[PDB]
């Protein structure tokens, strides 16, 4: 039923892109159904984080959602043209205003736990922004990048997703499946 939840409650472009990423990783969205939901949720937050934000050129470049080949193509181009340090792992966005990459985490555990996992892996100039399903966020140097309204929008979406999962008795399983 999580499969059904995902196809019923995410935009179909998001679900198609989540399927695509799983196939590239070698994982079956028909089996790893909680991960499927997590990938959809994370992609949606990436798209929400970028949407409506301009400098009209887009303020953010979206890296998540692209396959690895295209994602490195875009990262390489940005590093070449801006001189910013090249990350050793693919991040989620680039912020043309602050000239830094951003790694987005969406977590169903303590926000600090997920923050430390990302940071332990990043080893540095990539900015980290973690959101939870409880309304909490944590970001590097307490710098949340976006305005308060745009963050509230993401938080509301996460609030809504949690509430609907719980109505279908999908939340408890989903929540306990997260591991780093
Ligand atoms: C890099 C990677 C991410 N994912 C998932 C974990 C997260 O739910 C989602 C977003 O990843 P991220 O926070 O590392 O950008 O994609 C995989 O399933 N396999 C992978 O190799
Ligand atoms: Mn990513
Ligand atoms: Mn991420």
């Amino acid at each position: 039923a999580m499969e059904d939840f995902v196809r019923q409650c995410f935009n179909p472009m998001i679900v198609e892109l989540a399927e695509k990423a799983m196939k590239e990783y070698g994982e079956d969205p028909k089996i790893e159904t909680n991960k499927f939901a997590a990938i959809c949720t994370h992609l949606e937050v990436c798209f929400m984080y970028s949407d409506f934000h301009f400098i009209l050129k887009h303020r953010f470049e979206i890296i998540e959602g692209r396959d690895r080949i295209m994602a490195w193509t875009v990262v390489n181009s940005i590093c070449n043209t801006t001189g910013v340090e090249k990350p050793k792992f693919l991040p989620d966005l680039y912020d043309y205003k602050e000239n830094r990459f951003i790694e987005i985490g969406v977590t169903r555990r303590e926000v600090h736990i997920y923050y430390l996992e990302k940071a332990n892996k990043i080893k540095e100039k990539t900015h980290i922004h973690i959101f939870s399903f409880t309304g909490e966020e944590m970001a590097t140097k307490a710098d949340y990048t976006l305005d308060e309204e745009s963050r509230a929008r993401i938080k509301t979406r996460l609030f809504t997703i949690r509430q609907e999962m719980a109505s279908r008795s999908l939340w408890d399983s989903f929540r306990q499946s997260e591991r780093g």
